[PDB]
């Protein structure tokens, strides 16, 4: 491809398991606050400074592409004005400038090199090598853009705060502007830039393997470091506060993406399409990267508004993770024939399946070790993380054994389609059941029926499939195994599913207009109606329609997201306890 995209799923997992690493041993208390703080000091003032100084001698400057540092940051300019008339149009009328300040920092300033240049070494170091040298230009020329407008704002909330408020805007200015040229990344890349001259870009050998040894550990141990002050550090937020970082959040990873492929699309006149295509790419994945660590340090050296922006700043981390993963997928399926596009939504599914495997078994072990899993509506539950186990564990032995005997594909095949069914029913079973327990009045649900029908039916349908169905042993994606029989019966699963589950939800609403967790496993049951939808919407598209119009790869993309990771449903709902 023109992105090595197998190679995200495992860039991922090693970011996002070194900063969960790091998170286990901050709680674990591995580590004492003066190694804690030791460390800080190493990633902040040798490792950054060194990866900034050798990537900036290094650079060739007469070779960038200016273009999409124009665009990226004209993007990120744009979601600044975006953020801060917004903010200081909708904030309370004291306190809004210190929001106006750090929010836009927060919606345009990105963890740029610690996991985002490991992701884009991970893409783009065999496609596309200098996409590896715009992190460098990007984040510094982005920071000493626009974190001065915010720092400046910022500032004016500390002045006017400050019971003087009279004195010179200058000095406001100035000060606002003095912490930008004060951080380490804009510092040493006005020095790097000055040594790239003064050494006509080569650096002397000794010094070009000290700046090896440092800066290549600042992946990694910025990672870890950013794992410890993770700690504790996502304080739950007021309710309002919550929406006003679901906007940030959106804005970050969703707004500001879209705006630099918009912008990309828009800038760049360069020679061909696929080039532009592979920079427009680009321009989104830069986008997703989550919010930097310097922004919490920035709100903390104000000391102001640390709530909102550590606590996003935590949750952008973890919500870029399946946003990176989703949208750089979904982005390169429109350059692939249908049979590479087959392989590809089984690799995504095999990624899934992984990832909501380990979720659904630590979910499934707290519900088994509480031993919850003996109480009515849990029991039911208990049987649905089940089922998506089997689920992601068939689909990873799937992934293998579409390859070998045509026996072991048609168990594999029963495993899989047989338990995938089994969720789909369970999120049913699971509706019914709730609603047996609002209309109270009811005796003990029947749980030995209710499970026989979760795991049995399903049984019944695929059984049914491989009596009544024909079988396409080339057939890449399990969901076309037994044709068009196939799909016709997902669909009937997936529509009783979605009729048991709907009149139960809405009987239990009518029930209610007159622990058991009935809110957590209404939200389980209304999170897996949205996939049930979308699955139901997949197949009745490919039956009752011969063409796959192109939105039909970007919903198998999605059905495959949630037939394989509704375990990460099943564990935000129930895992976190
Ligand atoms: O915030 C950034 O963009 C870079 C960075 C500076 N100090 C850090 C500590 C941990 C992880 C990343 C960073």
């Amino acid at each position: 491809p023109s992105m090595s995209i197998t190679r995200l799923f495992p860039a991922l997992l090693e970011c996002f398991g070194i900063v969960l690493c790091g998170y286990i041993a901050g709680r674990a208390n591995v580590i004492t606050s003066t190694q804690a703080k030791g460390l800080g000091n190493f990633v902040s003032r040798f490792a950054l400074p060194a990866l900034l100084f050798k990537n900036m001698v290094v650079l060739n400057f007469s070779n960038v592409d200016w273009s999409f540092l124009y665009s990226i940051l004209i993007a990120k300019a744009s979601v600044f004005f975006i953020v801060c008339v917004l903010t200081l149009l909708v904030a309370s009328p004291d306190s809004r400038f210190s929001k106006a300040g750090l929010f836009p920092i927060f919606a345009t300033q990105s963890n740029d090199f610690a996991l985002g240049y490991p992701i884009v070494e991970a893409l783009y170091q065999t496609t596309y090598p200098e996409y590896l040298q715009y992190i460098y230009l990007v984040a510094p020329i982005s920071l000493m853009m626009l974190n001065p407008i915010g720092f400046i704002f910022c500032e004016i909330q500390k002045w006017k705060d400050t019971q003087n408020a009279s004195q010179n805007k200058i000095k406001i200015v100035g000060l606002g502007l003095l912490r930008v040229l004060q951080n380490p990344i804009v510092f040493m890349v006005f020095i790097g830039i000055a040594f790239n001259f003064i050494l006509d870009r080569k650096v002397p050998v000794y010094v070009e393997n000290f700046l090896d040894g440092l800066g290549n550990s600042f992946s990694g141990s910025a990672l870890f470091y950013l794992g410890l002050t993770m700690v504790g550090k996502i304080k739950r937020l007021k309710k309002s506060a919550f929406v006003v970082l679901i906007l940030l959040i959106t804005a970050k990873l969703l707004v500001l993406p879209l705006l630099c492929r918009e912008m990309v699309e828009l800038l760049d006149k360069g020679d061909s399409v696929v080039n532009h295509t592979s920079l427009s790419n680009y321009a989104f994945l830069y986008g997703v990267f989550p919010v930097a660590p310097g922004v919490a340090i920035f709100a903390t050296q104000f000391n102001m508004e640390v709530e909102i922006i550590t606590s996003g700043m935590v949750i952008s981390t973890f919500v870029s993770a399946p946003i990176m993963y989703v949208s750089a997928w979904l982005l390169t399926f429109p350059t692939m024939d249908p049979k590479p596009l087959a392989y590809a939504i089984q690799n995504v599914s095999f990624d899934i399946s992984i990832v909501s495997l380990i979720s659904l078994i630590w979910s499934l072990a707290i519900l088994l070790l509480s031993k919850k899993y003996k109480q009515l509506p849990h029991m039911l539950t208990t049987n649905l993380l089940i089922a998506q186990s089997i689920v992601c564990a068939g689909m990873m032995i799937w992934n293998f054994v579409k390859e070998k005997n045509f026996v072991g594909q048609i168990l594999v095949f029963v495993l899989l389609y047989s338990s995938l069914y089994s969720t789909y029913l369970w999120t049913g079973l699971l509706a019914i059941s709730l609603f047996l327990l609002k209309k109270r009045e009811r005796v003990q649900i029947p749980v030995g029926i209710i499970i026989i029908s979760g795991w049995g039916i399903p049984a019944l349908l695929v059984g049914v499939l491989l009596i009544t169905g024909k079988h396409n042993g080339d057939s890449i994606d399990s969901a076309f195994f037994y044709g068009k029989e196939q799909m016709i019966t997902t669909a009937v699963t997936l529509f009783c599913s979605i009729l048991i589950a709907g009149i139960s939800l809405m009987c239990m609403n009518q029930t209610a207009q007159a622990d058991q967790q009935l809110t957590r496993h209404v939200l389980l049951c209304l999170l897996l109606i949205i996939g049930l939808f979308a699955n139901l919407s997949s197949c009745l598209w490919w039956l009752f329609n011969q063409e796959p119009g192109r939105l039909y790869v970007e919903l198998q993309f999605f059905c495959a997201v949630f037939n394989f990771g509704q375990g990460f449903i099943s564990f935000g709902i129930f895992g976190l306890d």
